[PDB]
């Protein structure tokens, strides 16, 4: 039945956070001949809508159409449904993408028919991107020893934020004291998230089309060093962390192609390519397109931490000997996407969204030690919240996007053995559609956005638990309502409040107030100690902030 | 132009070794669509040209036709070349398979329109084989539990010969002593190789198909208590080797899908699937179909050896941990496809056979140790030849397909520095065309076949060097002629003499002398004392035989 489409494709609290192939879609594609029964598609139709696949349905169906959190569509299966089943249960409409820039989820009569159309012939492989791709794409706009020797800005570059101006494809660095936008630098396309060095002197970016920027700080005027592009479509990027291998290397991972690269740390000149097409851990069957997700660094090996979301595996891959590859390939659970360390930086925490499940991986020991279902859906926790409840001991904490729990899990399993890998509690925060949790070690507060709630009183603010008053009864703790937006000034068009971030005494969180590129958006740092308004920022350059990351947080994994 | 297919295309003495898809090219395929400037091909048009490709030209061209010692043939690149080139290219043909079985190359006027036609076209990639499929042709039928708990027969399993009857799709189990043929078991189609459990129990066969048959040679009649198929194209197996790991996995290789699957050593249930797809080491470029070569177990480490043929990678995996798997990719050199361990055990010494080089790698460190090339052309060693040349020390030797040439490589950097890991001899042995050198430590033997040369007196003979005099002096060894064939006495065609395998003792060498299905073939058994005939093995049951494998010399690595 074609009406099925109305509980399937319905736009969801937690569905809207599925790739969206906005760059690779860019690509013009020629139109592939049609077998005996099947209508052909003129190149300009089948380039229409192959850019509306990769846009609106490629994150869950796959650029290959071979199923990611919806099922294969491949021409095999397709043909058998018949245009007509295509075409009616594309009618309906697709789930929307995220607010203010992704998908409405409703196309056109001629859109509809192009898209069965387009469904039932043989789709073609996007392009590889290898080594040669990325040498070609490598610019060294400073090499290392025309670099200064010396921090030669006046900046407080640990206090400094960079902050994700997404539509316009520009960064922010915005100094944590006096809240001065200090530069605006370009990259061209969105970035989705910084990252910082082990030293603290380097900044890397990494653009959703592939493009990686490496930002130098102690430049009198700090701008990009060195470029390179690693793929068509990519989310993460991290550095070396582990204790003497400071600056030495970075990695960026890949959702097109499917593949993790990591790149000297200084020079961004690409070393070893690894590609995550592989099997599924469960079913160990063949997955053509395992998309890279969170990507975190090991404080106890020389290692990078890879999750590999459509096959469920976790790469430990020790970056000591490049030639000689040794990895640990961990069976997990599918579709792991973000996750962090817990406050020992020993053990790794993701989550596995769709199947409601946390992993835990012990990075001394390089193997799986836990999997433990939350209790609510869709958790998301960013990197997490840790902290050291008053009667469970250390924790780590996730709010979920499908509803509105907060879920903690015991991360002592010396200290507090009975706890270790178990939920101790789960209680609401404001509402569904939460994306970030964050407290800090200077901090008694766990503050939870609800940035995709239907409800614009809910998705413009923020709830803020005490950890302090926290007792263990089973109750739920009670939360103070932050009015994010309403303290911004900001009620034209539907501004969403997202990710807290803390300066780096953990006296002060920032907050994201996300409008639309063409509306005003803000940054609202408030006062930890009062939980009061503390400072307002506008600026005509501040489009669509989202992400922020402090310098000192981020090279520390302090959260 | 078309007529440099007079040097690619045509046989050489060296190019009859790529792989035959016979297996997958039964299998039917759906015809395409054509694009634009392109025809298309009918159903039974479509299908006769693939199974053509997938039996002649798939071994150096790819079933998806992205290269391996030939170069890519891409829709995309043949378009650019058009029909007529690809029509006058194809009508030189192609280059022999094997004797005995493999194509002659030649190609009809339809047919090579059909070919020119095919690579016009977009490819599909033939169907995955994962757990699902696995597990669908997993059948136990003998049960660890009703199996005997010691040998039940009065046999002499350690001297007892595996020998492969082709074509008839059995084993024959011979009496290393007394010649008498004591079972004749059915198995795949086209058993490629013979293995042998640690413990020297069980008997591992693979056919080209993908499947393996696991006999228990303490039964009092054995039998395939286990069998499983693991691909739709293969030819490696292998036991764990480790002490303390006797008879726990085995591990199975196949060329489609590109994969490696680890298995329950008593009763051959899955495990572990891990695919091959990946990049390139040199180049670091995406390769859809890196076939595995040969497997090896370590005798250091708890680890497979596996060949990646076309990424030129050798994996170390170590299957002491299934679900936290570690492995050690080793970048190497392309075209990896066989080798053995050096005379210690420890060192895997691998012809990249392409490119004419030797890979070394150091199982017990996993890491590289070295690359030398041969000063042959093709070199193709088996499992290869270690002995102890009276001026050099250790030394292992390869023969080559490409040339008459035999190469030795010091294997000793503890008591032979200065000639470890360095090409130190390399002298004529027969001619061209040669699959197998063999030696044993009992003997001063260096036995040298001749299989693939195009002169029957040549290809019914082996070349054998008295070690004892070697001298390492820089002239060409002397070697005695032993006329195999026509000790076997066979007036029908042109068999060929293939690979010796010694006794348990080391005291006499067998060879096959290998003629059609239909035609009549024997064992020949070569007293290594003497030099002289010891007895000729014929049989009616004994039908295409090739490979022979010694229980004891194949459980130990002994050569
Ligand atoms: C794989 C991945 C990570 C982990 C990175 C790491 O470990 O380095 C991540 C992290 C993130 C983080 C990391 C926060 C942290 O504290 O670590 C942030 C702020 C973030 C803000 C957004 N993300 Fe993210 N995000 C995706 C993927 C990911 N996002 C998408 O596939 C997706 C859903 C859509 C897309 O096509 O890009 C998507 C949309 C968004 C947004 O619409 C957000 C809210 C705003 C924006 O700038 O695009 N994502
Ligand atoms: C990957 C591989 C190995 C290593 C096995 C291992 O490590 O377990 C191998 C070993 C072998 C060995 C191992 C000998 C040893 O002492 O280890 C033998 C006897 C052998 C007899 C043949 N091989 Fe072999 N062989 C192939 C591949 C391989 N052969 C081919 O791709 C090829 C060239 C063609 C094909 O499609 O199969 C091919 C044709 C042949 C033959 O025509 C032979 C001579 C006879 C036959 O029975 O088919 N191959
Ligand atoms: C993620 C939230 C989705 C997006 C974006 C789109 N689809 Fe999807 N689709 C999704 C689900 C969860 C399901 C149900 C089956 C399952 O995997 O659990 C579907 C189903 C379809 C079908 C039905 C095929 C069948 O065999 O019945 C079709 C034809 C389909 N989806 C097409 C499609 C298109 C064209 C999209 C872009 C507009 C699209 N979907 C978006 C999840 C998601
Ligand atoms: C291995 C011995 C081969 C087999 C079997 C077949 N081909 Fe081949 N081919 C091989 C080589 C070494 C080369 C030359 C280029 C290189 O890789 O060094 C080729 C070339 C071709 C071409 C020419 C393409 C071009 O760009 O000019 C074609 C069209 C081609 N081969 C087709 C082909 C077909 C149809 C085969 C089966 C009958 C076939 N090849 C077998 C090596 C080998």
């Amino acid at each position: 039945d074609p009406a099925a489409a109305l509980e399937d494709h319905k736009t969801r609290t937690d569905n809207r956070y599925e790739p969206s192939l906005d760059n690779l879609a860019q690509q013009d594609v020629a139109a592939p001949g049609a077998p005996e029964g099947v209508s052909a598609l003129s190149d300009a139709q089948y380039n229409e809508a192959n850019k509306i696949y990769f846009e609106r349905c490629a994150g869950c169906h796959g650029v290959l159409r071979k199923g990611a959190t919806g099922k294969a569509l491949t021409p095999d299966l397709t043909r058998d449904l018949g245009f007509d089943y295509l075409q009616s249960f594309i009618t309906y409409g697709s789930p929307a993408g995220m607010p203010n820039w992704g998908t409405s989820g409703e196309l056109s009569a001629e859109q509809v028919d192009l898209m069965a159309n387009y469904l039932l012939l043989d789709p073609a492989a996007p392009p590889e991107f290898g080594m040669k791709e990325m040498r070609e794409s490598w610019k060294v706009h400073v090499a290392p020893e025309d670099r200064p020797t010396q921090q030669e800005n006046d900046w407080d570059l640990e206090n400094l934020f960079s902050v994700t101006l997404r539509d316009a494809g520009q960064i922010a660095l915005i100094d944590g004291a006096t809240y001065e936008i200090k530069s605006v630098l370009d990259t061209g396309y969105a970035v989705h998230i910084s990252r910082l060095s082990a030293s603290g002197r380097y900044l890397f970016v990494i653009g959703r089309d592939g493009k990686v920027n490496m930002i130098d700080l102690w430049m009198k005027e700090p701008t990009t060093v060195a470029e390179i592009k690693i793929g068509s479509e990519a989310r993460s990027i991290e550095t070396s962390k582990m204790e003497g291998w400071e600056d030495k290397y970075a990695i960026a991972g890949a959702y097109w192609p499917p593949q993790y690269v990591i790149m000297d740390g200084e020079t961004l000149e690409p070393k070893k390519i690894q590609s995550t097409r592989g099997m599924t851990y469960d079913e160990q069957e063949y997955h053509p397109e395992p998309r890279v997700a969170a990507i975190l660094a090991s404080h106890y090996r020389p290692e990078f931490i890879v999750n590999v979301k459509e096959t469920g595996k976790i790469l430990l891959v020790d970056y000591t000997d490049l030639d000689n590859l040794k990895t640990t390939e961990i069976s997990a659970e599918r579709f792991l996407h973000d996750g962090g360390l817990d406050g020992s930086h020993r053990y790794f925490i993701t989550a596995a969204n769709a199947r409601n499940k946390l992993v835990v991986i012990d990075t001394k020991e390089g193997k799986l030690v836990a999997i433990e279902d939350t209790g609510g859906q869709t958790p998301h926790p960013g990197r997490g919240a840790n902290f050291v409840h008053p009667t469970f001991g250390p924790v780590w904490a996730t709010s979920h996007m499908g509803d509105d729990s907060v879920a903690l899990i015991g991360t002592d399993p010396e200290g507090h053995p009975d706890n270790a890998w178990k939920i101790l509690d789960s209680f609401p925060a404001l509402g569904g559609g939460s994306l970030f949790i964050k407290t800090h070690p200077n901090s008694q507060y766990l503050y939870v956005d609800a940035t995709l709630n239907p409800e614009a009183e809910i998705s413009g603010s923020v709830a803020v638990f005490d950890i302090k008053a926290m007792t263990g009864d089973g109750s739920d703790p009670e939360f103070k309502t932050l009015p994010i937006a309403e303290w911004a000034g900001i009620t034209e068009g539907q501004p969403r409040v997202v990710q807290g971030e803390f300066n780096k005494d953990g006296t002060e969180v920032w907050f994201s107030v996300w409008n639309g590129k063409d509306q005003e958006s803000a940054l609202v740092v408030v006062d930890d100690k009062t939980l009061e308004l503390k400072h307002v920022i506008k600026d005509e350059r501040l489009v669509t902030p989202t992400g922020k990351f402090n310098v000192y947080n981020t090279m520390t994994d302090t959260y």
